[PDB]
DNA sequence: ATGATGACGCT
DNA sequence: AGCGTCAT
């Protein structure tokens, strides 16, 4: 009753780029505009790999990890952009750069957490109290929310999508208390508001359009943005929660994806999120551990603690090749020239990152697979990074890597490796 | 022969 | 530390 915490206190929004490799391809090169369209990379296996893919194009069924060969069978006029190739190997620099557009625009409205390439998580809260008080309780004219969906709405006592749209907007804003300012549906319909804001500058300022969930927070903001893609947001309140919840697939929720949602739902015989609130806190602890049974009886409820963590800039930089089937690598001389082309890309990288951020890497951590194991490394291990070089990045990856080699030749490597990854970690200010 | 990333939990 | 899970 008055001391049950319903999970009301934040306003949270994730806003997520649609088909981001393809927006930016396609802001680059006209041609590609309105077009069924993917991005590929490497082109010589199957006419390359798809790795993005426009909504156009996913009309006719094209997917992620396709070969291009084989999306022309299903669309015979999909167009292709490649993605650029320097010292061999794919390079997604691009994309990166128009990821920090994007990222320092969203932080002139709040600070953000940058969850990914594409995706930022933003506490609302302290904007929305400011919002409010700029209000002074006049009404939210539903014009201020062009392209917001209300979760469950419209209900009760037109047959197309607008329509259903501002019917179920009508609905929720006929019922707001706006004369309230610390009502929790209130909150989050200035929250939309700024949402709003915030796409309309990402589009005016960089081309891109961009999809958002409003929620109170950050597993119902991510699952509130996926539910009406491109180019719209979402409000999910906490009141939408038990209908919500109630078909939904367990797996869809973030971080029950994987083996622990796979177990979840045969260890209790259960398909939906909702169907978790039947189960006492402590039973949940005693399946899936204390951690993750108190976060499953809390979530299934709607209520979520995890912060919008303070962090624009990644915490890694990273450069990966797979060397898969027939071109692994059999030699030492193969290694020693791969692993140079990955620490002269890292080198730049990191060069580029210390003189716009003031931070410096001091370890580096080297990674392999060799040709046999399931598992995606084979081995781990790292070393210190006191000099951005990259001969001495790739002469200490090979050092640390190289006791690995099971020939008793010296100049050929066995097994040989499908797989090479130099990471940059552990930064420091400078 | 999906590939190239990136964050965080466990021990 | 080194490995695994989950995700874009
Ligand atoms: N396996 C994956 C995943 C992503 N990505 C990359 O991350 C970007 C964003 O990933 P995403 O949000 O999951 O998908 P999207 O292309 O933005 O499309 P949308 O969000 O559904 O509109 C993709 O454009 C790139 O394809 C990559 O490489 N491989
Ligand atoms: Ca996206
Ligand atoms: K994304």
């Amino acid at each position: 009753g008055p001391h049950m915490a319903t999970g009301q206190d934040r306003v949270v929004a994730l806003v997520d780029m649609d088909c981001f490799f393809v927006q930016v391809e396609q802001r680059q090169n006209p041609h590609l505009r309105n077009k069924p369209c993917a991005v590929v990379q490497y082109k010589s296996w199957k006419g390359g790999g798809i790795i993005a893919v426009s909504y156009e194009a996913r009309a006719f069924g094209v997917t992620r990890s396709m070969w291009a060969d084989d999306a022309k069978k299903l669309c015979p006029d999909l167009l292709l952009a490649q993605v650029r190739e320097s010292r061999g190997k794919a390079n997604l620099t691009k994309y990166r750069e128009a990821s920090v557009e994007v990222m320092e625009i969203m932080s002139r409205f709040a600070v953000i957490e940058r969850a990914s390439i594409d995706e930022a998580y933003v506490d609302l809260t302290s904007a929305v109290q400011e919002r409010l008080q700029k209000l002074q309780g006049q009404p939210i004219s539903a014009d201020l929310l062009p392209s917001t969906y209300i979760e469950g709405l419209p209900q009760g006592p037109t047959v197309q999508k607008e329509g259903m749209r501002k019917q179920g907007l009508f609905q929720w804003l006929d019922s707001l208390q706006i004369d309230n300012l610390t009502s929790p549906d209130l909150q989050l319909t200035v929250g939309a508001v700024i949402v709003e804001e915030m796409r309309a500058a990402i589009e005016r300022e960089t081309g891109f359009q961009c999809s958002a969930g409003i929620s109170h927070n950050k597993v119902l903001a991510k699952l509130a943005c996926g539910l009406n893609k491109p180019n719209r947001q979402t409000l999910v309140s906490h009141g939408s929660v038990p209908q919500l919840f109630s078909q939904m697939p367990i797996r869809k929720i973030r971080s029950l994806g994987g083996k622990l949602g796979a177990s979840v739902i045969e260890i209790l015989g259960i398909e939906y999120m909702g169907e978790l609130t039947q189960f006492t806190e402590s039973q949940l602890q005693s399946h899936f551990g204390e951690k993750n049974g108190s976060w499953l009886y809390a979530m299934c409820r709607g209520i979520e603690h995890d912060p919008v963590k303070p962090r624009q800039l990644p915490k890694t930089i990273g450069c990966s090749k797979n060397f898969p089937g027939k071109t692994a690598l059999a030699t030492r001389e193969q290694v020693q020239w791969w692993l140079l082309q990955l620490a002269q890309e890292l080198e730049e990288r990191l060069t580029k990152d210390r003189n716009d951020n003031d931070r410096v890497a001091t370890q580096l951590v080297v990674s392999i697979r060799v040709q046999g194991d399931k598992r995606l490394s084979s081995l781990r291990r790292c070393c210190a990074l006191t000099r951005y070089d990259a001969h001495k990045m790739s002469h200490d990856a090979f050092t640390v890597i190289k006791n690995c080699n099971t020939s008793g030749i010296q100049t050929e490597w066995s097994p040989p490796l499908t797989m090479l990854f130099l990471c940059a970690t552990k930064f420091s200010a400078s």
